């Protein structure tokens, strides 16, 4: 029952693939426990997912940060052309998730 | 540039298919202009989509309200077992969208 | 909790799409309660699915018997070229399911 | 072994979905017997497909010409926002296919 | 023309993804030469696939045994949360396949 | 704005997966700037794609040349059984692309 924070950035959002991102985390077995879109820069989509090992799990679904090293099968592998146009972020530890979760989301918005 | 309101209801959400719903509206060409998840009953996901003819458009993606009449290819066709366990709602007119958009979303949350 | 019988016929099986068939019934919410493949003519795959309204449900996933009338979104719509090369069968009533279930499957094989 | 002519028009091509179109005709069982892209207006992708009943078959995969009437599961259902932004064409008869095939393709390009 | 044994375990089966598994092996080019579901613990789905190099092939489709090391694109990558909740098994050699094939399947059930 | 040359070879083409190939390059963000099919040996489909880093990009979508080493998520991973029956080719450098582009395509056919 850890939790992690994922966000889909503007270009990602202009391309139309938070659906994709959500589908992959759903498919992998994680519960979506919060989500919202935020307006400006560029709009972004913030999410929080919960599951056994979801922080390491989530980073693996996303693929390597550097899209030039990201393998097919991951989000960055399948979708992202350049590190700027990577357009996705996930927490890198259980510690940083909590900072990101608690910064971006009112607790009323999360789901226990 | 009309707009419509779509929502994915609890069981829908327990099954894991707002990704699916979002992917179909993305794929169809509509801009997602707001979205958030709301906690209790059961949690729900509210969205607003914008495009030429999106209110009639959106209802067609969803399929007939009565899942016993919903054809494959639509969300209710592909996913929903019973009218209770239909678990999806879309505005039925441009008029009702505005009531639903303006009830469920602060305008800061929408995107002009 | 009705049940129905579905079968994927030889050409269907030479084309490689019992996966597809199973995925659509899974996606729709039905429990797979038996399944096996049978060898000769041509091999075939027999299945039994269970759910609210699954007999009418299942026929709708399959699409119209006459592939010339089958719409996209259904199995026959998406996959089948001719009525011979339709290659799929589903029960047409709750009555005929039981004859088909109980003929093709030992009860040890079904799952209560 | 009829044949038909399909073409994916500029916006279609700017959106990135001749893959989709080709995948659906492949999936349905038709042989692709010619194909090429043509540059200007806007670029377009011309194809020829062959199979039992492929002219009526192909129009059905595409869905109704008027995207406001096109059901989900078809290309126009799933992808096209307006009749201008429909962006796809298929032959309406065995007669018109031959005019379209023989106009757009050198016979060296087709495949017997 | 080697053969291998694959099985989808209970939780896998409660989640609804033998379709997925079958689709990936079909897509990869392997012939499905036997298959059946078995009832209790938890029900399971046994399969046998045949093709050039299918034993090493099949393990690669499944991904690393330890779901914490399984990359996206594989079954365990895309679907499995924990090593218990990995829920899939494939033969590790041509030798062990034969033990698994011949244990789990009557030869009448296989297809030469 | 580099460019690369991709080609789908006969068996690939008999299996029906230039759609797949095109869909993956589209999905990854590359512009398709030329494409055509060529008749005999076996027919083949030639394409040219353009984007930031598309030559290395394209080889990564295809996966390792030796299908016995190709991971799931790539084309060769997901689809190809043997190195002969690999059936796909992509340029290995910006230099070799230009030789392949300029050999296989009249410049009228490319798109600036």
């Amino acid at each position: 029952s850890e939790r992690t924070f994922i966000a889909v950035k503007p270009d990602g959002v202009q391309r139309g693939l938070a659906g994709e991102v959500i589908c992959r985390f759903e498919r992998k077995g994680y519960k979506l426990v919060a989500l919202k879109m935020l307006q400006p820069s560029g709009p972004i989509v913030c999410m929080v997912w919960e599951g056994k090992n979801v922080v390491k799990g989530g980073r693996m679904l996303l693929g390597a940060t550097n899209p030039a090293d990201s393998h097919p099968g991951t989000i960055r592998g399948d979708f992202a052309v350049d590190m700027g146009r990577n357009v996705c972020h996930g927490s890198d530890s259980v510690e940083s998730a909590e900072r990101e979760i608690a910064f971006w989301f009112k607790a009323d918005e999360l789901a226990c």
